[PDB]
């Protein structure tokens, strides 16, 4: 009685999952009227069922979580068992907190609740205390070990972690734990804090939205004599600049993962991939069939 | 009061910014940015500790963008103290999504997202379907547009009229204007075919919405092909999707009458064509609403 | 573990649903007391049970009404799994909209609610988007396909279908369809649109209460020269001088179904009734084995 | 103000003009009409938006069609845009059915449907249980009327007086009054019997309600069989259902005192009765709750 | 899949409990922090379990009310699929009405509800009503048959059953109806009103807190010729001076039940303690496998 | 206005007692004991019917009975019907179970409870995560305390300074001390590690909360283990649990800052120690809430 759907932000990301796990991605239609409105036409029965749906709400922000929302509202107006939302990429995470603004993210926690949502799923979230936004159960999986994993099959020599600002600290410790790296970060006032010549440096943040802080970081720490630089991070939201930005940067490698799906029109030169597919295709089970999904940390 | 404070997102500012010139006040300071990442990003420049708010949005294309930035505003101002926050929505979009099989309503959904933002209350303009008023348990005052197209067409002093309904729906509406007119009614039996007499008759085809234009200009063309003297057309909410422009600039429709609730396709120009301003209707709506003088005197 | 009660509105129309599915009414009291408070008082432990309970709130409604809640109240309390409604008259439908006014229809989906109801079966609301004056699930089903095939069953020549007024147009189009007929409709500000002249026409409302309307209509038609006139609606209502102003009426015939129960002290004389009790039945089964229930339109 | 607006439903309107006019307003212009069709009809001939609106209304028989038009009328309200919509319930109908097997806590589910349908707060007279008034989560104030009832026995300057408590649950309320008077209680512990010294004595039964009037003509004539002096009775709610007037008029009680929280049964009378009205109190209270002075000071 | 868990209240009630039942007190941790904040840690899997929690919120309510709240809200979060509780004494329950106070009998039932509930079992609720202040279900085992069967068993003769105050008549007469005996209250405002010279009195409350109403009581009963005099009450919280009042009191014998855990340290005289964990524990089985509970009265 | 009534609980009076004197106001009369049984007794003795009132309540050591307390307390107050209930909390308790696994997330908890019974709006001083204010739907001010702490040091007059972040998530808050101050960052990469220039110099640890004062008594000795000239403590919440201090009091710290939100041990005093106050800052919060003066303008 297992039903998994997939929306439009990504599709890619969504079969791969639904392969894993062994069963077809929903009949159901996620359409378009002449002017802008979306219409959800769920093409078979699901009266009954435990339906996941998967979705990351990456840009265009409004129009993901608009869809996800609506394919929600239907589903719940159908009888659905159970309404499970696997989100690889978390939309408005980073407006968590206030001078005079809104809290998007838990605006949006309240969105999804109000929609129906039975429980979520998420990777990496901004800032881990977002999960207490909700008030219907949420696994967490953090993203970090399958980047650690990737490093430090790498074997570079003595390396060093670094958190290019303030916030990410908490991240490049818990990297730096898994390498047995010690840790420096960018003190961007921009300055360096901790030993870091001739190391081998990864700089690793939760998102590289336009590339901006990190690229400056990367080319700071080189000017501080360091023997190469290495870049990671969960969430690819690449807009803007930033594939040129890198692309020039002196970064040797960019390490990402597929919660978001890759601008197909423009493409980072020296760069790896990893995919997050494996992991929660294996909490989608563990969920359904309600075995210890901590057993995965 | 100093406690009106209006704000325009970006749907049809040109009219939030008319709402607010007639009302007589300066349009809250607000930043309403979306940052490159797409999200939309919210600053009030000034404080509304106290205040009460009222946002002027048109769900118009594109509807979910401006769904959105309307909730956050929202969020924005419940969780800065506002004392209300008052929605004024000169055009509802996804009203046509109102009922269902496996279809969700759209219409309910966003009810319920509204208020979960935080809204005090609503005042909308001619809803497809009156009972979406239900949809809500904040108050809801529902303004009347067709009073406004009656009156333009009545000082027209046209002779020999007859409202037609170009759908099963439409019937109700048709009434409203022919009332107002003193005129009989017709409605196209699309199934396509005339019911009522028409011949040598000033036609006036009315809708709630002209969307792509398909129904009504197939349904002037009808008309004509049926003899009739003339043919107008008119409706509140000007979507006007797709080859909608195109469509009409090619019918037989002497002149469409339009409302500027929804903010006009800046590239595409109608050829034959009038709009008239809700904005007076709105003002003084939420002057009526905000000092607690009777409303229903509109409606 | 399917139980299934009836209240006081249609017990003729329960018990009739009950056998067709193959049960026996819930064992219940809906008592009253000296002064005119009702005391239910569940007969049988009910405890884990799928409770469907068979209530039109016909008049008087407040009555039927306040039973209905207190049942929901009865078994929520005392631990049924699911406590459904089928309601094949939803009184107050009429009032879904505004001068200065209340929206009764959507205080009453808020009552039931609050008392505790899971979903909701209906049929033939008077306004197709009441159905959304709800958050939990409601199926609605559609009467006129009923009325359609006793009457496409009469073989009747150029008919022509009537819209009383000018909100029935699109039932009057959905029978239209049906029949293969022209449609034709009263515009009472009192006028005929469209052709009707020697022709057998049919009038056709949701509603037929107190026959004002409808006969004032009937009459009309034949002093515009129609052949005959017949007159169907799914809920009959007919309060006040309704039955006396039938039979006098030029009415051939009146079709009706027994969603409401019959006044037993007054009877129609050209007359026919027909029964919904097979469909809200397979609707039962169906909701309660989870199958489509969209295959039945 | 100009902003108490007040309204009076079905259930006792003689009451509702009294304490409308104590206080000094018109009563608010309301259709409250039934259609033949036995649903229930409402305009609110009166624009009331930002006003602060108290509806009188008593659940008592028929309790169910008194309850759906009250929640009818708030909802009417609510979504006309009241300030506030305040309840004044002179008699709480339900509160009987305050718990359970398999039963309903109809008092409960009361609360609940009020609070759904959207009152702001509500003002009660002695409910059958005080605890009831925690069954609800919005403001509710909860008068007493013993202090009533105590005043008239106390002008009547008679001597050698026992409080009596009818039934197993009425001794607190026994005392209540025991107290106001410096008298002494007994209580029928029938399962029927007398606890307690009554010899010669004048005794005074008194319950919450007097309904079927069985419990107590009962309990008099057994106090009489074991020698009291004489015997009053008095409650706050006269229910009087079914044969009560007859059994009492039988009765050997030598009057029985009851106040006008319950409209009384205009077909048939009791002989030697007095019934004292409790307009002052709930018209007070409207008062003080509404200015905002204390209300306590009744209680 | 049933797990059961003790706080900290009264685990030996408790233990008792499960060993009747069947199970192993689940394997959590309710720790403290060097502040004072309690740190719940569940040390196994629940998902999906239907989680029964025993516990009085008995001295120091609050720190009991909270290490319950806290608990929930921890089962709640990891997936438990009902969670059930089991409060052998409800405080705070005197606090169910109005000069100008809270009335915290229902705020409870609102932070109960609020953290995560599905459901309660109650004991002897000081106000029956308070059984109104939830939503959710639940169930009211009552004491009084225990104490009963104990009194009846002793053949005490011409015994009357008194109540110690104006709100315990309907109690003393629930328990005069078992012994078939009459009834006797004290009119303290001290006064004894009804016959009870050279009877056996027995006194009866829900709870004996200060014991300070009972003493003065069972003292004016000798006081006015009593042949000798017994007190019982479902819940011992005996704060204060209560055992030192006793100890001294003319009171034969105190009967009791292990509802709320008894202080270690000080010890009544003349006492008898019964348990309730077999009614507790054949409650938990009865709803848990949804058989009639009502068969239990 | 005289509707601004304010009342303390239990947690710090002083503080609280501090608070209104500086608004200059009378605490509220309330009975506040605990029955000898534990449980909590409240009387208002004062009608607030209609009043603004603002509750003083710092959930330290016991979290648990303060927290009941103040739920009471509200829970009084909404069925009082006071017009609004807004607390001020110089410190929230369990803000550091703000996350998980199978464990709660009491900050969130707490959240839900105080709306259940009934707050309005918070007031709080510097949460051990900036997002738990996410964690509530109604209205909530966050006052910052660094600014104060930055003062103090500031007109110290010290020279060659580095802010020091004893743990991973430090790091923020010490940014904004340095900034404050003008000075450098260096953290102590405890897994235990110095990262960055501190010889000679003078450093301040700071923390929001110092509770065994286990981290930093550590964290200071190592600082002087690696040739620091002098070593200074601050933070803003004083919970110093345990042997905190004996450590501290043993530790090279030169001199400890706090603030007085929670109310020190009467039992136990720091040797080199300094603390500031936090009641002008909340005196002054209240007043700019109550009155609707923008508060933005501290943070
Ligand atoms: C760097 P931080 O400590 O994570 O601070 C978060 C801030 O970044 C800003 N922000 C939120 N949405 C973002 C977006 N899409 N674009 C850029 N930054 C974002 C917000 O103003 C927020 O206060
Ligand atoms: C418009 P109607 O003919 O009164 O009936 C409503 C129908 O319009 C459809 N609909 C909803 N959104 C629409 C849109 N944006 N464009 C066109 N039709 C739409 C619904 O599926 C529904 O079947
Ligand atoms: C004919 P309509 O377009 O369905 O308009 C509905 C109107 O009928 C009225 N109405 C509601 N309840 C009704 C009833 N029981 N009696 C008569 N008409 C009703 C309401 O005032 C409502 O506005
Ligand atoms: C009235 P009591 O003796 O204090 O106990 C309450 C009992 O009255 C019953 N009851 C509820 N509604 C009633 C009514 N209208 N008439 C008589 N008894 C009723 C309940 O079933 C309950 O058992
Ligand atoms: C004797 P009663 O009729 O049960 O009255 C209940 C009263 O006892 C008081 N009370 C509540 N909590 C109590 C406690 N722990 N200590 C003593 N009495 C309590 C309350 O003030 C309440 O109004
Ligand atoms: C304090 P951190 O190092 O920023 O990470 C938070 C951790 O502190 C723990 N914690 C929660 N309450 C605590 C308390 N009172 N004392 C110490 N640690 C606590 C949580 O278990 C969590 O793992």
């Amino acid at each position: 009685n297992l039903k998994i759907f997939s929306l439009n932000s990504n599709p890619e990301l969504a079969k791969e999952i639904a392969d894993i796990v062994g069963v077809q991605l929903g009949k159901c239609s996620v359409t378009r009227f002449s002017d802008g409105e979306v219409q959800i036409n769920i093409e078979e029965s699901i009266r009954g069922c435990d339906c996941y749906i998967i979705q990351s709400t990456s840009d265009p922000v409004n129009e993901h979580i608009m869809e996800l929302l609506i394919m929600v509202d239907a589903l719940k107006r159908a009888s659905a068992k159970t309404i499970n939302i696997v989100i690889p990429y978390y939309g408005y995470a980073r407006q968590d907190r206030k001078s005079r603004e809104p809290i998007t993210a838990k605006l949006f926690a309240n969105l999804l609740e109000t929609a129906g949502a039975t429980r979520v799923i998420a990777l990496d979230l901004h800032a881990p205390q977002i999960q207490g936004f909700f008030d219907i159960p949420i696994d967490h999986l953090m993203g970090v070990p399958i980047l650690g994993e990737y490093f430090e099959g790498k074997n570079l020599e003595d390396i060093v972690i670094v958190s290019p600002d303030h916030g990410g600290v908490t991240r490049a410790r818990k990297l730096a734990d898994r390498l047995k790296a010690p840790i420096a970060i960018i003190d961007k006032r921009m300055n360096i804090v901790g030993n870091i010549e001739g190391k081998t440096a990864i700089l690793i943040d939760d998102i590289i939205d336009t590339a901006g802080t990190i690229t400056l970081a990367a080319n700071a720490l080189v000017e501080n004599g360091a023997k190469e630089v290495y870049a990671c991070c969960t969430h690819p939201v690449l807009s803007g600049p930033a594939v040129e930005r890198i692309n020039n940067s002196t970064i040797k490698e960019l390490v990402v993962t597929n919660s978001i799906k890759l601008p197909e029109e423009k493409k980072i030169e020296r760069f790896k991939q990893l995919s997050v597919g494996p992991l929660l295709a294996e909490a989608i089970i563990r969920v359904h069939e309600q075995q210890s999904v901590s057993y995965l940390f």
